[PDB]
């Protein structure tokens, strides 16, 4: 299996799954590396991010945990197609990329914050990670080309 995934087992449904713990991301689906990607993200800042400050709030004072219930509630929303990706970056995203939809552009490593690079290379065309952690705060990434 390919960078990072591996085998794991539903405490509800009996059922192999795959987790990647790079990307933080699970799949039902058996899964199935390149010079340059580009990344959307969603920030939730909270009291430990480097810059507890943001365009939507001069002083982010949610929690690492309160953060986290907000990140997990954006990825039910667009799993669940009930809203998307960008249009939850452009509401919500702490990041002042909100206003491009979360587009960070095209990168190689080197660039960006390396646990967010690791996820970002390991993510397939399209494929969004799960909760991904840098001292900016809380990520969703959606790797886009
Ligand atoms: O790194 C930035 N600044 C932070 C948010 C942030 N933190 C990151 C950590 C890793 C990768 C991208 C990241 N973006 C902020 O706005 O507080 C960027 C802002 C913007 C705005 C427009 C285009 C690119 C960027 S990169």
């Amino acid at each position: 299996l390919p960078p990072g995934w591996e085998k794991a087992m539903s405490r509800s449904s009996g059922r192999v799954y795959y987790f990647n713990h790079i990307t933080n991301a699970s799949q039902w689906e058996r899964p199935s590396e390149p010079a340059r990607v580009r990344c959307s993200h969603l920030l939730v800042k909270h009291s430990q991010s480097r810059r507890p400050s943001s365009w939507r709030q001069e002083k982010i004072t949610r929690t690492k945990e309160e953060a986290l219930e907000l990140i997990n509630g954006y990825i039910q929303k667009i799993k669940s197609g009930e809203e998307d990706f960008e249009s939850l970056a452009s509401q919500f995203s702490d990041c002042s990329s909100a206003k491009a939809r979360g587009d960070l552009g095209a990168f190689s490593r080197g660039q960006m914050a390396k646990p967010f690079e690791d996820a970002s290379f390991a993510l397939r065309t399209g494929e969004m990670s799960g909760p991904v952690f840098t001292d900016s705060g809380i990520h969703i990434i959606l790797r886009t080309e």
